[PDB]
Order: structure tokens, then C-alpha cells, then sequence
């Protein structure tokens, strides 16, 4: 199952590419929330996400921005997801075809990325 | 508390040095396991090790290879000692906490060394 | 000898606080220009400056962004110091100096971080 | 152009594979050299290469090994052919993709893969 992420501060933003971007790339359920990303504590929304999510589902958002504002709170997500057997997809870099010439750099690399862009939604806040 | 863990795929090696350098170090208790480690799963007295440990506490090892050589294994254990607030220092590569001055700079390089240091692991077996 | 950079595009920005920074980590001599980021090409006191410093020298500045907004220019900018043997240094980034483990890693990380933050520069000008 | 370039730090390597790596992507003149990549001192042959192409021209080896076995090195070859205008490919890895709208991000993409494959050259090398 393909479950999508939504955030959004405020609905200046546009809410409809990120809506269809998530379901372009084959959201069956997506959880919208307008709520600020500087913490996991107070949205409900991506909680109840997460505890949907198990095992061969694939958890995706148009960009990790949107999944949090915060390094730590993010890179914890990305290995709740990861210890729960939950693909993690980005709808602005998919990343899944192959870069380099071996295996294991790729996932080396794929997970330097996200910790990079994790960084940076902390850094622009 | 500060405790240790040392592993030894053959005892040909030497392994009294290993459990030096913990000593030395600073280990107060130390947990000793003989595996191939090629899966964190089939060591029960690795296991015993990271639930003994709690808050505030250091977890400490030679280098990470001796923790394992998966790169997925080898972050999941890492991330399981951040969740539970427990520094996971390297005899091998001995660096202090706040790596740089920034916080949130300090947060990425902490985990990108794991990462690289764990990408080593299954590079060289 | 210790070169300081400082670079500010309006009169509203704090040019204080930026000398104060420079000064408190060794700053003899600064280059200020008033002058966009957004290139290189007209600011020839940033390009004076880098001429200035030799090798063992200490190039400092406050933060990447004050460096340029433009992510090919920052990286050449970083390169010309390092073939110069001259060391960047960041007010922003306190013990950036310090060597975290072997000096390869370091050397991935620094890089790493300083390539971010030149990419951060320009994504947040255009 | 498509200048290549291939080292061998000895006949025991495949030297005759290495070539026909290098004109299967469309190599028309190939710089051989032959000795270690440790620095670029005892490599006269890369900077005969590195000196005769010029902008608009690609250079292109079979690794990053190839180009030096040194991140402060492989790095600093990596820039000299930024500042020539002289694209750089790697026979090695594939076509990548693309970074659909984020040219900038391409920019750091492609940079970082270099890293990567410069510090795990050296990792391998100890």
C-alpha cells in the first residue's frame, strides 16, 4: 500500500501540487495536515500516519521539508520507517534508479542525501 | 556508566589487546562475544549489552567493524543508542562531542561519521 | 598573515556585527565590499583580496553566503584557497578548524558542509 | 574533443581493456601512463593531458583511481578541468538521472558522487 504525506504552515502555500505530486506518483491514502514543521509533538496527522504504515508499504511526500523542520525528528522517521520495513519516497528525487557502480555506495549515498536535505529544512527554519 | 564490547570473529587475533584499549579508554564493564559478524541477530550477548546499557551512559568498541560489518545492521544499532541517549564512542577514532561549534552541524557529522565508518565495515569484508 | 572578508548588497544589513565577527578570530586586515553575491565578476575587492593571501595565510569570513550566492563560484572561490595553500575559516562555524578523526575524513566533511552551505547561498537568492 | 586518459601502475594490470573502455565512449586521442597515483608529481603524462585539453573539450577516464589515488589530489584534478570549461566522465558509472527542476541541485549531485569515489579510492589504497 502506498500512503502519502501532506504538510502545509498555511494554505498560501499550494496545497495542490503537493496533493498532486503524492498522488501522481500513486498515493492510495494520503494524510493532509496544515500545521508548522518545527516539531512531530503536536501533529496528530503524521503520527496516526506513521502507526498506519507497516510492513511492504510505502511511505512517500513530495519533498522531506514537508515531513519536519527539525534534523532529528526527521532522520528519526526515516529509521522508524526503516525498522519497519517502509520504503521512504520523495516525489522531487525519487532516486530510484542506479547512480554509482556499486550497491552498497548507493544506499551510502541515497542516505547521505536525505540526512543533507533533512539539514537543510532545519537550516532554512 | 561507561561500558564496553569487544568481538572476535577468529581468537587468533589478538584479543587481550582489544579488550585494552577499552580499559584504557575509560570501560568500567565489558561484554565479550565470539561471532562471524555477519548479523547482529545470531549474537545474543551483543543484545545483552545494548539493553544493559541506559541513559547517559557510553557504549564503546575498538572500531565499528568489531560492532558489525552490515551497513544496515551497523546504523540500526547506532540509531538504537541515540534513541536511548547513549554515546557511542570509537577507541579507533577517538573525537569529542560537538564536533563543531554549530548545533545543528554537530548533529549532521555525528551521524555522517557512523555512516562512513559503517560504509567501511561492509567495504572491507 | 590573518585576511578578513565582508560583503553586504544593502545598507540595511549589519556591517557592524560582520568586522566585530571577523576581528574577534584574527582579523588584521578586511576586505569590506558593498556589492551582490550574486556574482564575482564586479566585486574587485573580494578578487584583491584573494590575492592578497598567501600560502600559510588564514582567509576568514563570517558566513559561505558572504563568500557569493552562486554555488560555481563559492566552490571555485574554496579551491583557489586550497591550491594557495590558504585556509577558509567561518565565524558562523566555530572549531571548524579542528581535525574530526583522521585527517581524510575531515577533509570529505568540511568540503561536504561548505558545498551545502554554497548551494543554501544561491537557493535562497533566486 | 574526447580526450581519455589511462594509467596502469603495472603491466599486470588490464591495460589493453582499459583502452577499449575509453574509445567504446568515443575517445579520440588517449594519454597512457604508467605509475602510481599516490600524487601527481611522477605523473607527467595526466598533466600532458591536462595541459593539451582545453575549453569545450571532455576528458575522460575508466575511474576516479585512474586520475590519482588522493582525495586532496583527485579533487584538485577534478576543479582544473571546472575552471577549463572541460566536462568530465566517468566510464565506470552510468548516466545517473535526472533532477527534474533542480538544475542547481545537479550542480551538488554531481560533486558529491566524486567525493564519494575519491575518499573510498584512498580508503582502499590503506
Amino acid at each position: 500500500m502506498i500512503i502519502g504525506y501532506a504538510r502545509v504552515s498555511s494554505l498560501d502555500q499550494n496545497l495542490e501540487r503537493q496533493l498532486e505530486n503524492l498522488k501522481t506518483f500513486g498515493a492510495e491514502k494520503i494524510f493532509t495536515e496544515k500545521q508548522s514543521g518545527k516539531s512531530i509533538e503536536n501533529r496528530p496527522i503524521l503520527q496516526k500516519a506513521l502507526n498506519f504504515v507497516e510492513m511492504g508499504d510505502r511511505f512517500i511526500v513530495e519533498s522531506i521539508d514537508r515531513l519536519g523542520r527539525n534534523y532529528n525528528e526527521v532522520i528519526h522517521t526515516v529509521n522508524y520507517l526503516k525498522d519497519k520495513e517502509v520504503q521512504l519516497m520523495i516525489t522531487s528525487l525519487p532516486m530510484m534508479n542506479e547512480v554509482i557502480g556499486n550497491p552498497l555506495l548507493d544506499k551510502f549515498m541515497k542516505d547521505l542525501v536525505i540526512q543533507i536535505l533533512a539539514m537543510v529544512s532545519e537550516q532554512e527554519r
